[PDB]
């Protein structure tokens, strides 16, 4: 039980990781268009 | 990054990183109650052994 609860809670670790990528992803092409808009302005 | 994005991810990091921090607590609580239950075992075992010697 504890074993597959360990697994559980470093699923939810990773899940947590791909998170934070998928935020700095969306966060570079925010400040992209951000910096676009400006050169072009 | 302006300061819209940065409060955005600022949030964010802070949020993951709280769930990340709890995940990490839940996982060495886990690891005790691991230890907990080889304690009881042992205490079993030894019980068991006395009892059918
Ligand atoms: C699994 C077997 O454990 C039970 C048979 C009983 O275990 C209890 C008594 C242990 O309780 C918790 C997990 C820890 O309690 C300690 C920290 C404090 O003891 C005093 C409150
Ligand atoms: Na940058």
């Amino acid at each position: 039980l504890i074993h597959s609860l360990i697994e559980e809670s470093q699923n939810q670790q990773e899940k947590n990781e791909q998170e934070l990528l998928e935020l700095d992803k969306w966060a570079s092409l925010w400040n992209w268009f951000n910096i676009t808009n400006w050169l072009w302005y």
